[PDB]
């Protein structure tokens, strides 16, 4: 039912993503960027459908995705973008820096739970199961597999539903302006990470 | 060192038409909604400090929040995120023109661990601080002698601190990254007031 | 099971002329200052429940703070230590006469360590409730049906529990020490809100 | 500095006719089912003590009894959860008006997490307590000089520290918090006592 | 299969004249001091169990302290250095001669870490001992048939766990080590009633 | 599945005419000098595998020994720093020819945190690997089919594993890291024997 | 007074006693990797014997008949390293022995610090220094300091027994000090057997 | 007397021996983000050469050919990180190496302290000074403490390596030493590949 469009390298226009927001997830070989390189890039325009971008080992562009994430006119949203983000301008050059990151906003407004993994928010806000399974696997595969692909198009296809209903929380209990501040400095924090500061929070005392 | 003690405020803001000034402030503690501030100090980097001692229930200090309210002048902490926190709880307004010396150490002093006020002095400048006086009753009617000039050291030093850092940042290319932080800081001091004091906003967990 | 759902207040107190009233609450979390009062639930007992809708910056509930209030009467809540944090914050008056189960169980079942809720029901009464609708939106202006009987389960049990431990503290002969423990709580309670939260205040260090 | 050492008891009670004494204790340890009861100090507040030698087995002291019941002489000790303990457990007498500066410092001293009685001598009284006679023989049937000054020096001050804590409670507006843990604090001996002296009987696991 | 449920005491031996006997215990938690022995359940190895009711106070149980002080037979626990401790504290006899089979675990079952006795029925005899019933309220009048049949299974498979074991320590020539841990347990046991439970006495530290 | 079991050694080498062959062994433990070799266990990678009862005591297995020191055979492991250490301890001749594919997983599934044989297995082969004999008696006269059948899945799929790691290692630019880390397993397995098991050996501290 | 002995002692003429202090320095806290280089015994009058142990060293035939003789108290601190070095290097496991250490985890029940050095100060306001400790023990010609450092840990082991064993009394635990040191051999044993990090009596 | 150069050593004059001590000055632990700043080098004849290297700078000619020369030994104490910081910075990894930390790890087994300072008190009786480690490596000009400090961790290495080869002979671990030397360039590329917090040889 769910539509999956599966490319290699790059987006081949940008017919499906002339949109005010995009969903973005990633697939690497590890959560060390300098060691492990990105293998799988998606994205939802939140109709339903997702792109699945194979990014090959060395690839040093991909101009239309990367159109995507230079545009201050689109806010890209994630699940957790810290990571998200310094995998993307690692590997092409490009910090994004309109972001949405459910995972923060989840920080903010889920104040009744210690629990803000994305299994767990879409399945309290949305009713909606996602399977980990596929998470750690071989995302540098010549060829996917099916349940990688979808996997890795369940990771974009919902994150629009949940930036609504975040949105709503964060104006009900009045955390607008603090949000924004959080995702205004994500890329920065991603940065850092880059940089050499990952495993340090930079405002903590010590 | 000339140490001018007030009580509630500065009389004015002559000694303040300066680009920077530095700001630290005593309390009962560190939790801003128990523990109310007791005193603020300000130094405008000439080796002379003002120690203004807040009294209890103190709603407005009109000169010393214009001061933390203008936009043309930086404000130099050491871990101003504590300090943003409580000063904004006390007298409603968070400045939002900041430099910080713990968090510019953390980006340049990157050969140590240790980022308190007290080796940065002793590294940086060869000043030796004393700490003693910190656990000390700061909401007393009469700050004794060792508690003023403790509390008039820590802002004698931060311009001389801001200006070794800024050199250092700019000789690892590390500016933008640290206007950045110095950007946030406010509301990190502002989502410690909310409720997220425990919370490393941007931590996986 | 008969579950009354109101907004604001008990609409009188006719089901609650009794001696003994099951209490317990909803919230955005475990932060008083930041995670408001959402719902309030009671039980007299007798297999039915009062939930009630807090609204957002409400300051009175008249009827149900008369029974809060009101030294003939003792509050049931199990961990009363935050139902009576949170009450009292948000409404102004601590009550004063409670029993807490979960004190009681920590001085009845010494051959476990585990106290929650969940596991007491199970091994006292064996009554199954689920923990699952816990994480959820308190604060939304519709409870779902989940959600109301999630609320109204955490009471219709607490006369049942209270009974049997009151069996089991005079068997072990603790009466009196859990009548000292109870006297306490309030001010452990109001303790929290204070400031002492993360303290045991009777610890060495 | 007059010490004035006993064998078993006072001999009367002509220096304690008075409305609050200074009460510490020296024991073989931590664990009064195992560690008995070796020395008694008191102190009027004047500059004097009585140190008086408890022997095993022994099970009673009618005038230092007399001084523990009644209910017209506030006792004050530092961390008196552990003397209440071994008292109660050795001569059968629970204390229930008691004053304990450690409690008071945790409600007090805000400014740092240091609450030891040496710690506290030293910022609100500028006095050395010297804890080198803590490890020793008490059960020695000859105490040494040094041993019969330590003891001694554990109650000289409690008063002095009593009336400062007393002026800070006043301050922070902390009395009735202060009043209902001293309140309690004898049934946290009890509960000590009871098996329960791993267990904050308060917290939720 | 068949289990006999006594009263206070095994009505006579004839069905302990026998060389080793399974033992057993239900208590109100792990703290002797506090915690009363409620059950003590018996086999001979025969399929059969005794369980035997101890009343709160009781003193006396003559026929099974007989059992207990008999130096011809050995009594097999499962970690017997509780079992131990709560029937000397109870009757005020300690057992000397004694086999253990979570020790002879530690010794043999080299290939493993995990040395309870669910794993080691599992592995030694295919056997799966339910351990639903451990948290239950061991000192109710009347125990349940779940209770009452758990409390038999844990000593029904002692004497095949010894054998089994025995032939083990003498496979890998461990014989002489286990016997002198066996002379120890009592001791064990017994510095656990004094105020060692927390403490390896041969530590260095 | 055609597995040969064998008491002491091999009859021969004719079915080790390979250039690798897949290794493991079973022992009554994880301390060598404790525990002693029971199984050891061959695979040529064709589907089926040898099972060789090591007796206690035995000094010799004249043709495993002669596969174990030809330079031109290549012995893979699961974790052969264990494996290396037995074999060296039983028979005196350290193998110097390695390939280890939990250390290939850890250089090559940097995805994942889980680098055990059961779910390498799962991940790459699609073939479930029970854990469940692997806790059982080792040094049994006659083992069961079911350890029988356990000691052979786990050389059964070795060759298989080895084959995707090296697409793995040259995939990624890995293969000379490996083939250093091989070289030095033996050196890391003769450093367990010598004392070091517990020590980092490069580990700054 | 200190007599720096060769692989044994000459005899046995000093140790016709009730009870000898003994004491052992080694290459570290592994018996079957670091070797035993040093004995040392004292018989309580002040003076000390440090015997130096080759490496390969299978027999000490005076020391060993010493460590055998069950009239003998053997009086250590922490005697359950020095008993399996002992045991380990020389076949013998002395059965009659008293620890320091057991004695003031039973006795000192005011304290958590039951190291030679703080027993030392508080019972005989002895000051014990420890730098030697780390040192090369396995060196052919021992420092003067090295020789004292070795010497001292057993001069004072007498006093502390006498001590410890009125603190029993007075606590009415000599029957507890007693099996405990009867295990203690077998505890060292299964130091030597491959328990070392596992008390053996705990639940888990 | 200490030379101090920019950029390289101007010949290798003082360096035609079978052994150099090195060592490093960075900004940090983090051969990534923190630059190498200093290289110091000593013949063990009490002089040093103290190199200051400048941001940027991806060759230093001499210098890397006696980093390359297979029959020079290149002596560290705790090599793994010099290694990683030379290699990273000029192409090069050494491969005949002599670390006095695995050394002292694999002989001095009667502690666990074996940080330099704590190794020179001991074998040499020499007083290090731990003050400059926490300085501004990167300055323009070095502070006299900055170049003393430099100097003295390369000026005692040769010394240290003696004694810790008599002890890897007498306790019979010389082949051990040669194995972990032999893989410590392969363990400091493994760190800047990004295998820097696993033991690649634990179970987990
Ligand atoms: N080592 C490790 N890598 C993970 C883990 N979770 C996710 N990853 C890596 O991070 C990438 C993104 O994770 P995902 O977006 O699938 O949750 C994955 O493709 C995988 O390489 C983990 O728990 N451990
Ligand atoms: N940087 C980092 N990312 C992680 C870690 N664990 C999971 N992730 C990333 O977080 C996302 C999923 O985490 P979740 O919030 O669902 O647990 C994916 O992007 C995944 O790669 C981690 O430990 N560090
Ligand atoms: N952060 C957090 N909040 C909880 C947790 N459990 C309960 N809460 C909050 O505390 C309130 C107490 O309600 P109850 O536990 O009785 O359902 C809940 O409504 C929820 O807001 C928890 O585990 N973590
Ligand atoms: N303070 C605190 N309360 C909790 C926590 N988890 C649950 N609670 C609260 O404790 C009560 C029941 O907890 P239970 O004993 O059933 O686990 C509810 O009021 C619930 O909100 C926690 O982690 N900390
Ligand atoms: N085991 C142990 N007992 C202590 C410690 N500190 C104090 N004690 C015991 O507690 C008694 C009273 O403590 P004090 O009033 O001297 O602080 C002492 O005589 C001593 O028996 C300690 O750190 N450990
Ligand atoms: N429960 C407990 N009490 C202690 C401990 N240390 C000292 N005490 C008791 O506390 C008092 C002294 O504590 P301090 O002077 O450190 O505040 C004495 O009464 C002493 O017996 C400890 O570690 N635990
Ligand atoms: N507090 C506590 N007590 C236990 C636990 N397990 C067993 N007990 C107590 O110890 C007694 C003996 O345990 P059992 O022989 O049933 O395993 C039980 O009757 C019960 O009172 C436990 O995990 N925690
Ligand atoms: N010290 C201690 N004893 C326990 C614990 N749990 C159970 N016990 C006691 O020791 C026995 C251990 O049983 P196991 O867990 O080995 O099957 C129980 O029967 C009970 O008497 C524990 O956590 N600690
Ligand atoms: N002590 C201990 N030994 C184990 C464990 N797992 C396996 N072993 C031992 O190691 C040997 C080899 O492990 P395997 O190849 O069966 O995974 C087994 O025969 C067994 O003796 C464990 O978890 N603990
Ligand atoms: N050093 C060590 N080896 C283990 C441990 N557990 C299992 N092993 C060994 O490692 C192998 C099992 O590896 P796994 O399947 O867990 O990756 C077997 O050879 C077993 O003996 C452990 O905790 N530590
Ligand atoms: N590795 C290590 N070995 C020690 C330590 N303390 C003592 N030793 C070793 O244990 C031996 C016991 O002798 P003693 O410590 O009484 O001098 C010493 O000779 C020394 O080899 C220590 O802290 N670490
Ligand atoms: N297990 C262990 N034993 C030590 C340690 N340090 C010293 N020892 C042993 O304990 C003896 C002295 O004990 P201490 O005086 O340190 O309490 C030494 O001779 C040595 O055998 C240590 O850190 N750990
Ligand atoms: N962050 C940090 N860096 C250190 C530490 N010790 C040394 N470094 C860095 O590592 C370099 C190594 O030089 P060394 O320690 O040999 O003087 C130093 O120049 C310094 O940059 C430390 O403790 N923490
Ligand atoms: N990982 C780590 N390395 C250090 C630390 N301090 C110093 N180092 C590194 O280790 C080398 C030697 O340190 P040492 O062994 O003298 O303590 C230094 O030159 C530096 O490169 C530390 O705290 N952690
Ligand atoms: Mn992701
Ligand atoms: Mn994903
Ligand atoms: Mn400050
Ligand atoms: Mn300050
Ligand atoms: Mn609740
Ligand atoms: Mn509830
Ligand atoms: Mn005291
Ligand atoms: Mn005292
Ligand atoms: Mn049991
Ligand atoms: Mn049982
Ligand atoms: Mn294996
Ligand atoms: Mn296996
Ligand atoms: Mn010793
Ligand atoms: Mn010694
Ligand atoms: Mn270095
Ligand atoms: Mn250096």
């Amino acid at each position: 039912m769910t539509e999956i469009r599966v490319h290699q390298g790059d987006l081949p226009n940008l017919d499906n993503y002339r949109i005010d927001a995009v969903a973005v997830d990633t697939e690497t070989l590890g959560l060390q960027p300098h060691r492990d390189r990105l293998c799988v890039v998606q994205l939802s325009s939140g109709d339903g459908t997702a792109d699945v971008i194979q990014i090959a080992k060395g690839q040093k562009s991909a101009p239309n995705l990367v159109r995507l994430l230079s545009d201050r006119d689109i806010t890209k949203i994630f699940h957790f973008g810290r990571f998200d983000l310094a995998i993307l301008a690692h590997t092409f050059g490009v910090m994004p820096d309109v972001v949405f990151c459910t995972k923060i906003a989840s920080k903010l407004t889920r104040t009744y739970t210690d629990r803000h993994g994305l299994k767990e928010i879409c399945g309290e806000l949305l009713n909606v199961n996602i399977s980990k399974q596929q998470q750690s696997s071989d995302w540098a595969a010549e060829t996917l597999s099916r349940a990688q692909i979808e996997y890795a198009a369940s990771d974009v296809l919902y994150l629009h539903r949940l930036k609504d209903i975040f949105e709503e929380r964060l104006k009900r209990e009045e955390r607008e302006s603090v949000a924004k501040a959080c995702f205004q400095f994500l890329p920065m924090r991603a940065n850092l990470d880059l940089l050499g500061w990952s495993e340090i929070d930079i405002f903590a005392h010590s």
